[PDB]
């Protein structure tokens, strides 16, 4: 069977119960043809052919069924696509989209948040079915551009890319020399980093021609920009910028189709608005007794962080990478904003005095660019902790990012998932102030595990402690994966062992004990390559399976995911029991 | 004993044959005054006080004893800092540099390659003594600057840095509010960088005033610049720019002189002019037969990659990060020039077709900088080769690079020895399309051993074939190691395996006859932490003892860093007599 049956299939019919009648009969006879069989191959085309064979169309408008997606869907980023709308309609208009073969120009979209207003200008066309509308972030449809839905690209979990593939067509257009205009979109944000600074620069020594940039500048990022975008930059390194309105679409139309006649590099500022970045649901629950938000771990570091500077007396900078609002760092502790920089976060905090306690936190996934400056600071610097959130939500993941982290020069890896955990990982930075800590915290919304490593968090707890007799089996954790076992086995009570330190410093009974099993299994809810297992492997020479994150993140949200990785509840109960075979 | 005596005496006393007769009597008085004792905590200051002691001064101009230093250790940057001279004495003049205590103003010196002139400076002052000077990058001094030695900051490998510890002391001053200036030394390339662009950004962002920039701008970094540093960026994240020569100390005094007064952040475009980079000494050996320039990995490369595509006949694309005229690719295969921007020449890589083979090449140490740009790469790209060259020489190293290199996504890391080697890397790129691979040059001047793996790269050749009977003991090498042990082997012949892959394919002759032994050795000139030792520990589960670079690079020439990681020829064949025991 081929692979759009299965990446459509789930995701729609589970949406079914939620949906409209005639959106509902719609599904039901995509569902219909699909079955009568022949979708096989290549997606693009095939979804495009299903589409074709059902001519009916609901909506003569975009905004309705983007927003529908949306709904059903419940996540991603609604109000920047109802942003970016009227520059996918004027691409749409001058057939910059070809609907077959190369069309008159090719095009590189560089943000990874516009994905969905592709699917929404491509029902109207009457191209694109409703049936996977109903499956965004769900892993059916993607919320990032892909190559084989239409586009020309590939994006990964970093930003600033797009330019990057655009400057290298243009260099490739350039090099064979066939004059043909690149046009690639950029975001507000996303010119913060450095990367894209190095793609420009490089166009303009060579005197590229071929390059033209739409950048959309809604005047905020994530949290507000301190500043507006440097324009004197834009204007420096390349030929000629303009700016217009990003809400009607004829005048980008007019101002793209006049601009892919005059063969000039050039960069368009679509000036645009929008509101919240994410996007929060009406809740079918009505007014009711207020609903208390449940704890995310990435909620419980502001309130630890403030306790530790009361309770010790120290003081604090903090550098978030401009992510505070997803730290719970806010109305917490004091911290100073420095937006798109990821090795700036980091950069700051050398020159300061050795007295003071310093914190740089981020999702761990964007330290990939600055590891070398990382593997200065920890030798240079002292009292340095570093928070490295997990966010492999419906964006995707390097599952690589605690790993590299964990392998610098005088540096150790926490994983805490309780509040005395991470109260002892901040009374730490008195007892090592040359090793630079690192904390590692979950997005995960769950119930606090009873036990924990209270005060010895670089040995190991047993959350179930294992019986006596011949030990035949036994379960090494790490971190949220503790959790996540601990609640699969209640029941079991499988010999169950919890360790907070991506090196912990195992001691002689708990490695004697756990030597004596038959079988051992590691189940950690980091990257395998260079992780707790294998080190655990290396270190002690234990016979040892690892069961983790081994293929690459895909783009889904928390419990699709978790099904997908082999880390859902029955799947994980169907091992436990594979344990007490 | 303190530490500066083991610093100076070993280097001092060795060039001490290769000298003049009143510096070696200065020398041996020196040694004299040392060896009466009191010379103990911290480096400069003893110093100091050991040159206060002997109030003899050779020379009242700062260039001869300068290049004195040059000649003697036969190594360094010698023409820039010619170049930069006028820069340090102007700074001298004007006390930026405070003999005792806190100055008027603190300062950064940011370039990594002007620490030898300031203890040319120092020595017409009478505070540094001539033992040290003779020490020139041999262990004795550093060629980078440094904390202990009268500085105020601290350099690793990588570029960059200097602006970021400004920024961040500057951001310090004015938080606390004390509207003192900081003024910090910049490079020409050193801007290529991203990084730098970052720091500006934020320190205009956050209207920093009390930040003072001096740049030297020679036009050429190590490859002549494809068009000179960008003015207008300089100026639009900055208040104020000036340019003067780099020539006449008088006005670079009075410049600074002049705007150490005035409270707003300012850029001085110090122009200078400079020649070749590295230096050449004058041969004692006389016009002779012509000497054939004896062939280093990094100079083997472009012959390959010429033959491969005359062998196969695709079309090559080579980026190499402005290292060519290291990397021996000049006048053998044609390349594009990036400047240093170690990111963007891997992400020029993208668009290209996938039928183009493309080839990336830099010092390893580098791609810390680029990590996320790669772990796109390697998953979007096909025919992509990428070249990690070693350079632990006088300036320092980062020994993680190839170990991140080969944990990241479908990629191979592999460290040819030979020729037949690398023609067989060559060649896997048809056999393997989709897997990035990547290879590790050496630097080492050597001659080829007899045997290699010829062409079953990814296994096991023994170099030395173990004895008949029961296997006492046996030894695991990795590329450039295994040409290293060979030299130290011809006379106990112990058993010996080369492997040029840092995940080898061991089959199971080889790894049975393998563990039959009751020691195994591992020889790696690569980093231990995820390295080839630990990585055979944790895949075949071998009670092996590993020996590589485990403390962090030094700043010595080859010889003496040999000598320093227990890795000279000595101190290996005391640990293969170890073995022998």
């Amino acid at each position: 069977m081929s692979a759009l049956h299965a990446l459509v299939q789930g995701p729609a019919t589970a949406a079914a119960p939620r949906l409209t009648e005639p959106e509902r009969a719609v599904v039901q006879r995509e569902l219909d043809e699909l079955a009568r069989g022949g979708y096989t191959g290549p997606l693009l085309e095939s979804l495009r052919k299903l589409a074709a064979a059902v001519p009916e169309r609901l909506y003569d408008d975009s905004a309705r069924v983007l927003l529908r997606m949306h709904e059903i869907a419940g996540s991603g980023n609604y109000q920047s696509n109802l942003s970016s709308l009227p520059l996918v309609r004027a691409c749409f208009d001058l057939g910059l989209v070809p609907e077959d073969g190369p069309g008159p120009a090719e095009l590189i979209v560089g943000r990874g948040h516009i994905a969905p207003a592709f699917y929404a200008e491509h029902y109207v066309r009457g191209t694109f079915p409703f049936a996977p509308l109903a499956t965004l972030h769900q892993g059916g449809l993607t919320g990032v551009v892909h190559q084989d839905l239409g586009f020309t690209n590939t994006m990964r979990y970093s930003l600033g890319v797009g330019v990057a593939q655009a400057v290298s067509l243009a260099w490739e257009l350039t090099r064979r020399g066939e004059d043909r205009k690149v046009v690639c979109l950029a975001g507000d944000g996303e010119l913060q980093e450095g990367v894209v600074f190095e793609c420009l620069r490089f166009a303009h020594e060579a005197d590229l021609k071929n390059l033209i940039l739409v950048v959309d500048t809604n005047d905020k990022g994530i949290e507000p920009l301190l500043k507006p975008l440097s324009r004197g930059y834009l204007a420096s390194y390349l030929d000629r910028v303009e700016e217009v309105d990003g809400l009607d679409t004829a005048t980008v139309r007019d101002s793209l189709g006049a601009l892919l006649a005059a063969p000039t590099s050039a960069a368009l500022v679509c000036r645009t608005r929008k509101g919240d970045h994410s996007f929060k649901p009406a809740t079918t629950a009505p007014a009711t007794a207020p609903r208390p938000a449940k704890v995310s771990f990435a909620n419980t570091s502001g309130a630890a962080l403030a306790a530790y500077r009361e309770r010790t007396g120290r003081e604090l900078a903090v550098f978030t990478a401009d992510m505070a609002a997803r730290f719970g760092l806010r109305d917490k502790v004091p911290y100073t904003n420095t937006g798109l920089a990821e090795t700036l976060s980091l950069g700051l905090t050398l020159s300061l005095p050795e007295e003071t306690v310093k914190v740089v936190a981020t999702d761990a996934m964007y330290y990939m660019d600055s590891l070398s400056m990382l593997t200065e600071a920890t030798t240079s610097v002292r009292n340095l902790l570093v928070l490295a959130g997990r966010s492999w939500g419906a964006w995707g993941g390097a599952h690589n990012a605690t790993n590299l982290l964990g392998q610098l020069l005088h540096t150790r890896v926490y994983e805490p998932v309780t509040a005395a955990e991470f109260a002892a990982c901040l009374d730490r930075l008195d007892r090592h102030p040359d090793t630079t800590h690192v904390v590692s915290t979950v997005d995960a919304k769950f119930d606090p595990p009873p036990a924990d490593c209270a005060g010895d968090v670089d040995g190991g707890t047993w959350l179930t402690p294992p019986g006596d007799g011949p030990p035949r089996a036994a379960v090494v954790t790490f971190g949220y994966a503790g959790v996540l076992v601990a609640e699969a086995n209640r029941d079991l009570g499988v010999p169950h062992l919890h360790c907070a330190a991506l090196e912990p410093d195992l001691d002689a009974r708990t490695l004697a004990q756990l030597g004596a099993c038959e079988d051992l299994l590691t189940v950690e809810y980091n990257g395998v390559h260079g992780g707790f297992g294998e080190r655990l492997r290396t270190t002690y020479l234990l016979p040892a399976r690892v069961h983790g994150v081994r293929q690459d993140i895909a783009n889904r949200v928390h419990d699709r995911q978790l099904r997908l990785h082999g880390m859902g509840p029955e799947q994980l109960d169907a091992l436990l029991r594979g344990l007490t075979g």
